[PDB]
């Protein structure tokens, strides 16, 4: 797998991106790698913020499927026409495949100025793919029509430029120190898991284990924050800024909306979630260090309030080699081996705990 390696690339704050192609000949484009998503969707007109384009005009293998897709977003929105045509991952398996592509032809707010892809890569399942869940996602269509294990991992590094590697049909055991730990995809649409307790410096929040779970939680690798749900952010706060009152903030900076330059890092609580385990009654601890929930701007802070549930963007995801186990129903969890650490505290996974009722953990 050392041809996948060090194949993700982005700048800080503008997500992970992985070359692809598209059409005959291969045309490339830069293609952010979303697992909280499922359309495969790129720019196909000359927008402004654009290095470049699909242009189907130029692909002998292009396919109509003489149909449209309006994508709308909280803020902004992109729409495209559907079609299929051959892709491939040049840092990834050797093989070619026939693939669902919406080409972009109107966008507001999804293209980001001065960034550097032209699409996107919805690794999630079908059930939240648009225009409904007959339109197969890419790595659906990648496992069918090839001998490609129906696995996927990332290794997203972070820091300005950042790098990463998704091993595409496996687990690069180079990537990780100490094992794997396993919680189970709770249903096939988002990558949703259950989180059954969580920990500020070793010190439980003693919420219901519900809340952590409203209405869903999901390993997201195209958001950056860690995102929680409202009750839960709240009662997180009081507890980090009771941990770290030894300097003072604005009320603002919880918001978050601040700056602080030099590094103490101490006075900062790590941040432990204890998700489902594999086995009944057990489960496992992810811990993170402030160098993952403070991102540089000098730092601000990356933990924010959600209506959609708990989301465990790159704040959780650069502390950890997270494998994506489609095939077992499962997410795996271990220590990267490229995590920002200081000589104190390093980031951690840790197993197996006792901890009851659990499935009541999930919300209905
Ligand atoms: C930023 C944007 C602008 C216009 C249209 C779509 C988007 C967009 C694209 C991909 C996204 N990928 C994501 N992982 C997220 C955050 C997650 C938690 C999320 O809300 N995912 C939804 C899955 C179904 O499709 C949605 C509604 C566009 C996002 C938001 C996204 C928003």
């Amino acid at each position: 797998f050392v041809e996948m390696v060090d194949n993700l690339r982005g700048k800080s704050g503008q997500g992970y991106y992985v070359e692809m192609t598209v059409g005959s000949p291969p045309q490339t484009l830069n293609i952010l790698v979303d697992t909280g998503s499922s359309n495969f969707a790129v720019g196909a007109a000359p927008h402004p913020f654009l290095h470049r384009y699909y242009q189907r005009q130029l692909s002998s293998t292009y396919r109509d499927l003489r149909k449209g897709v309006y994508v709308p977003y909280t803020q902004g929105k992109w729409e495209g026409e559907l079609g299929t045509d051959l892709v491939s991952i040049p840092h990834g398996p050797n093989v070619t495949v026939r693939a669902n592509i919406a080409a972009i032809t109107e966008s507001d707010k999804f293209f980001i100025n001065g960034s550097n892809w032209e699409g996107i890569l919805g690794l999630a399942y079908a059930e939240i793919a648009r225009p409904d869940d007959s339109l197969e996602p890419f790595f659906d269509s990648l496992v069918k029509q090839t001998h490609v294990p129906n696995l996927f991992s990332l290794q997203l590094c972070g820091a300005a430029s950042v790098g990463g590697s998704m091993i595409i049909g496996g687990i690069d055991h180079s990537l990780y120190t100490g094992s794997l730990w396993y919680t189970p995809i709770r249903r096939e649409w988002y990558y949703e898991v259950i989180i059954v307790r969580v920990e500020i410096n070793g010190q439980d929040l003693k919420m219901d284990c519900k809340e952590y779970n409203y209405d869903k939680s999901i390993v997201d690798s195209g958001t950056t924050n860690l995102r929680l749900p409202k009750k839960v952010f709240e009662a997180a706060v009081k507890s980090i800024k009771a941990a770290s009152s030894t300097e003072k903030f604005p009320d603002g900076f919880w918001l978050g909306e601040q700056l602080v330059c030099w590094t103490p890092w101490n006075i900062f609580p790590v941040i432990s979630l204890y998700l489902m385990g594999e086995v009944t009654n057990q489960s496992f601890r992810i811990t993170i260090l402030p160098q993952q929930y403070l991102r540089p701007v000098c730092y601000k802070f990356a933990i924010s309030q959600s209506s959609t549930g708990t989301v465990m963007g790159a704040v959780i995801m650069e502390g950890f080699y997270v494998v994506f186990d489609r095939a077992r129903k499962r997410i795996g969890f271990a220590v990267s081996a490229c995590h920002v650490h200081d000589e104190f505290r390093t980031a951690a996974v840790e197993g197996p705990f006792v901890t009851l009722d659990m499935e009541d953990c999930g919300y209905n």
